[PDB]
């Protein structure tokens, strides 16, 4: 019920909600490994995907992490997240080419900022929307910050309640900035059976002003297919030019197939979800005409003998006096003639 | 919400329902084109592929249709429906041949019928459900019949309002027999666009005691996917073993490949639908370890200075003593030491 509703925003020209086609982030993030070749790379095999927007992450590895970021490892790695940082994180001078590049391709640039020094870097550059990814969703100071820039926000949601996200949506609220929440499970690759896809539900249902998506880390499609079957209005995969690079997110990421089976899907479940059942579709009328059944005599009936669930039965097609709606109507009517074994009953064949 | 539900019933041995493994029926329907030989090659291909049931449709075309039928023409060909049902019917010998061989290859064999005459021959093959197509759907007195078999109905709901299905429902109830409602759009192929999915919740709603399932004539497996996300249990299409093969239905028949898409999709979408926002991912918990924030000092902090909003912020990773929940809770605290530029805030550096 939530989720189909008339809540939109727009990223740049792109407008983006449930009545609107499905939007598809294509996350680069830490993909390119530090090169700025590498990202362009994947930049490229975006946007000959047909890609409408790029999405980067911004790391500024001392205002994001403290000392103590050096002496814990990730789940799909196995070294430090500040050594993973450091080796991939882009300059700002590349950053900055990189955006440039990305809109040259006429595609939409939008990053998630992981500290403050990223996000007032976004700033400058002046990005047309922020993501905010589930590791920030509960750093209300980050959300604070990031909202007075005052453009749309799109949160992650993974490792975070609902009431917690609550926090986080008074604060972008306030600022007046429009959002959206993609329900995220932040397992690196995900389990089919961690997905839990009914959570977009329950993030609509408790803001039910919100934009809903899904952001995905499963080995495949499936997950976001379904996210589109439900309403969501933005997917979320990593994606990578081909899946023979290194780096630890490479093994959940879409390639330019996968990228195109996922929008071409996408495009056929946002024409086949939602609506109402009883609407009456145009086309299924020569089908009502030849499938429904019309009342026919099952004996020869004489002149005035009576109509009865005996003498009586019902057959295609639909073109009868009497519908099958009708059957019983006609028990206890007399015969105003013969009436032969196999016709349809006619108005004229009752007194 | 009312698509995930506790319903259930059994097909043979096969159990049905939101918390049972999605059930693809195989419905070689007419596309054998008359021919006991080509049902059987179908049949081995849906085998092979690993189908677990068959649907036939029972045709006896004098019970079916008055004379009328031989002049009215479907919107998938171009003869009469008559001419149509008598080439493509199985006469009753082959029928139950057919029946038997399913059942050698460890399939369960079901059918629609069509008729009186159909239905009765079915009761004394003795199968263990019945189909009720879209067309019979307001045909009450041929429901009537069928559920005082004793058997669980499968009842297809295209070209039918609530209200009308209702009725339907009712004599199943009556009856004591369970039943499972499939939401339909009966245009050969059906456009993306017809579908309404949200049907389903619309079928459910109404109907709390029903095993809720998809059945479908469209070019390919996406609906039917998008059906197994929202909480179908049950997904039925036409199925051929090539697609070079005549007849009116094979252009929106799954073939072996499309088949076994189909059945892998669905399982992953069985896994990923449904579930909670709340829950706690025991999978996820290293993640919140690296990526969760802690207080840091945002400048060196003298002994006996006043904690603020200016010399204090929050950085990766998660295992400091004051959470970044807690971040405003510091402010106007006392430095009880000298605290490092950078460094976390212990619990030991304030008074
Ligand atoms: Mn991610
Ligand atoms: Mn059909």
């Amino acid at each position: 019920g939530a989720m189909q509703n008339n809540n939109e925003f727009k990223i740049g020209n792109r407008s983006v909600g449930y009545n609107h086609e499905p939007l598809i982030i294509c996350e680069i993030g830490i993909n390119h490994e530090g090169s700025l070749k590498t990202a362009f790379e994947m930049v490229d095999a975006a946007y000959n995907a047909g890609a409408e927007v790029v999405k980067h992450q911004t790391h500024i590895v001392e205002d994001e992490m403290s000392d103590e970021a050096k002496q814990v490892i990730p789940g799909n790695a196995d070294v430090s997240i500040y050594e993973i940082m450091e080796r991939c994180a882009l300059n700002e001078e590349d950053e900055i080419k990189l955006k440039e590049y990305v809109e040259s391709k006429g595609m939409i640039f939008i990053s998630t900022p992981f500290s403050r020094a990223a996000a007032l870097r976004l700033q400058r550059m002046d990005i047309p929307a922020y993501k905010i990814g589930s590791g920030e969703c509960n750093n209300y100071p980050l959300i604070k910050l990031v909202a007075s820039f005052g453009k749309p926000i799109i949160l992650s949601t993974g490792m975070n309640s609902i009431e917690s996200i609550k926090k986080s949506v008074e604060i972008i609220r306030e600022a007046g900035v429009p959002y959206a929440l993609l329900h995220c499970t932040n397992i690196y690759p995900t389990p089919y059976e961690d997905v839990r896809l009914g959570g977009m539900n329950d993030l609509s249902e408790a803001f039910p002003d919100a934009i809903i998506g899904l952001s995905d880390h499963t080995l495949d499609n499936y997950a976001c297919l379904g996210a589109v079957a439900l309403g969501g209005s933005i997917l979320e995969r990593h994606f990578t030019d081909r899946m023979d690079r290194p780096g630890p997110d490479i093994v959940c990421s879409m390639n330019p197939d996968t990228f195109k089976e996922l929008k071409q899907g996408a495009h056929a479940l946002k024409l086949a979800r939602g609506g109402k059942k009883d609407t009456i579709i145009a086309g299924e009328k020569p089908t009502k005409d030849f499938a429904f059944a019309s009342v026919v005599a099952d004996k020869d009936i004489k002149k005035g003998e009576l109509l009865s669930g005996d003498n009586l039965w019902v057959k295609k097609p639909g073109n009868g006096d009497f519908s099958v709606n009708e059957y019983e109507t006609l028990f206890g009517k007399v015969a105003a003639c013969n009436i032969r074994k196999g016709a349809q009953i006619k108005k004229t064949d009752i007194e």
